[PDB]
């Protein structure tokens, strides 16, 4: 029900260059928030858990800020390995809503 | 961070059907296990959660049942629409954990 | 010279989304930043100058702002019209050198 | 404020004579006008700049000056790497006004 | 014998704009030099002969410039009907060697 | 000026065959008479001068005569590399006169 | 049977622009050469004999010359009324033989 | 002079269906009568030489009866390589009067 | 049966002009031909019986002889009134098999 | 003579029930009343001689008949092939009167 | 309910003869037909009742003709008035049919 | 006979409104009334039978009431497909009348 809005769809970057992504709660989803990071055909991993808490083994190189209904994806140092596809799913309430996702590609 | 177990990961399958696909947990997941319906290059979307409970939209075909440790997601008659990549997921205990996913394909 | 990385390359995203760029200058750039965006087959156009303020001319989804390195241009709402490639461009010290340039696309 | 013409907007030749491309200004504007060539794809990279002064690293192939409205860019030999589009830009003052622009060609 | 280098081959140039030719000669000359301008399904007509002395009747803009082996046709305002391809001749010594050819079309 | 009269507009013919061009003068221009081979947008090319003189190069198989102010031209045997059109100037008196061309080709 | 060989096969002569058609024989065909225009759908009518011999009617326009095993005709003026093919035919000896033809198009 | 009159003017028929045309000669033209084939824009074909004799290389299917004033075409056996133009032309004496001229088509 | 096959199809020639027609049957139908000329809208209209043999009330214009096998209708002067379509019909046995039919014009 | 008179002149249908045709002779005539039609563009081909009997390869959907004078042809049920013009002829002696026609339509 | 199915839908005969309507009911039923005679702007006027019982009046040459499923209407001799459009209605059961109808045209 | 008075005789409306037609009859039929509607050229047809009784089909939107030997007929909403000649016929006695009809239309 609640809608997530997520940009920019599709991006590019050097290698080493400031990433950010953002996602737009339709409603406050008081924080609740997780990334996703979806290799090409692998299962979704989590990332942060509750807007900006990292999961453990997850490099400092990722990060998130936010509040409200407004939270951000950042990869400082972009890197090969990063090439992916980043969801935020609200987990404020079911049903869970994930947003549209963020292709992530090297130039 | 309960490890979750899909299966099999791409199953071909007929116009009409039936298919069963499971996901095995490692603790008593309890009734958090939630499937998900994800289509090309789309963001994964809610079919079913509390092991078994279709979501207010979904077509009657999909049916979840098991309980504690395995939990089964069932397509009694598999239609054009389905074909898409089925995973599923744990909301009992961050990190909200995945299963392997499973690649329906049409025959 | 004053070396200028701007990130990233390409994105598309679609209509009304947030769309947020950023390009930063190898030394302080003390507030002299222009931005340009430049439609294919033309040339670049002003919008705004000084980082922060808009050539009497263009709409008010078009803003830029930042703290004497790190500047950011934003477009608040990607109407179709949005499609070119901006330029951020350095004028505190000649050769005034021009960032990479962020083809914006529709999808 | 002050339009910049350039001729023609495509220019071509079989390498060695000249190639000569117009610009004229809208007011005088000191000599304070500078030549940018976008091998096409990447960015703006300037040759001259004060009118006839080239930057570092730029072949004595390329110059132009003139004074006050009318300014004239060469290439007194057209090599084949010189495959380009050029500009020129009044920066008298703001906004930085752009000149329509130049496809050099090569046949 | 004596050899006329023209350049360009093509050019595209606007209503109102400053085009020009260029055309060396293989010797020295004093200005035994003629440019034509032929219309698409046309025999040649003469429009400067020896150099910079031009015929009755063509238009104002039109201009030849040189004093030995360098050559310049100018067409000050580029319009409708100018578009032609235009010649540079020597009556010099025969035999009466041509540049090779600028084709003008608008835009 | 002295008025030409070349023909036919266009001729048509087997690779074989004899193509005879004919132009009269205004003037009896005594011998004073250039005969040009246009092939389709490369500049004129000379083929006689003065009536019948042959420059080098030139194939026998085009010969000119005629005495004041009427002269023919003749391929004796159409050649498939022959395909131009055909002019004839005056370089007796200024401005320096054509003919139409003669669009020479075969069937 | 003796071949014959006209030229050209097609013309596009201009109002009053003289015209020469050449018919070639393979022996003395010695003055056995008739000369017919054949108009759009409409039996071939004779002009002229003898190689040169105006029919009693004819235009004085046209003329015949050339002896041997070469001859000529001429249309000095070129009007509206001659838009015809012209053939030409030997009445030396059987079986009676034409030449290719040529077809008179108006300019 | 002699007026030559050939009937029908059109003609059609199935493939090998039997032919006849005829000329009406105002005079006696003493069997001097010969049978042309004109294909669609091509050169006409002597057939018959002096009212009822074939050339060497034309079918047998091709006659010609014929005495005084009335000599008559037969194709025997129509067919498709037949559709032409058949004149008939007196040629006692000068001027060579042709008939008018029999299309002969397939239905 | 009896087959009849009649020439030519239609045939447009014009007025005093001579018109000849054949039909030929399949076996001997010893003299029983009779001609019909039919008008647009109107029905078939007798003229010749037997084959020779004209109904009292036709021209002494319109003709019809032949031996046995092959017939010939004539109409020895076309008049505009003559433009309709002839069958011949034979008679000798039921089914009374007419000929494919001449339609004769004007032109 | 023997005048038939048939009605009407133009008869039509919507396929299935009855087409009827009046066709009333002169004087009696046996039997030998013939049926033929004339499919617009071809020849007549007859369907029923001797007034009723059909000939081989005609539908048993054509009949007629009657005697003495009076004969009524039957199209029991119209089928679209059966477009035509269809006539009667008495035979009975000469000339071989007709009966003045029938358009059948379809409508 | 009953279902007449009349034919044909229109008819050209001439004065003097003979037309012929047919009309079919669905259903048995005795007699219970009538035959009317639109005029071009007018009400029905009834002719015949009870198929073959004519009217007071209506002229001798009307007749109906039928005893069961299948009823004839005859205008013996078609005059200049009888001009109208035939319509058969049965009375038998209600609601009452009418058959299609026959615009009858002169000639 | 029953003479039969209808009105009017044309009735133009808008497609919505009221078009009520009246009958009057020289005899009270008692209730032996119908009602038709005549389309442009196709048979009558049933509407109403017995002064009130609508016949299976018919839209309310057409009612009928009267009396001994005065009735009316009634659209209560005027749709565009009403467009026809509405007839009122008696089924009491013989023969069956009608009244002149009515034209109905829009406007």
């Amino acid at each position: 029900d609640i809608q997530m809005t997520q940009s920019p769809s599709s991006l590019s970057a050097s290698v080493g260059d400031r990433v950010t992504i953002t996602c737009q709660a339709s409603q406050d989803i008081s924080d609740y928030l997780i990334w996703y990071q979806q290799k090409l055909g692998k299962a979704p991993n989590l990332l942060i858990y509750d807007a900006s808490t990292l999961e453990t083994g997850v490099p400092s190189r990722f990060s998130g800020s936010g509040s409200g209904t407004e939270y951000t994806f950042t990869i400082s140092s972009l890197q090969p390995e990063d090439i992916a596809t980043y969801y935020c799913q609200q987990y404020d309430d079911l049903p869970y809503t994930f947003g549209q996702g963020t292709k992530v590609e090297i130039k």
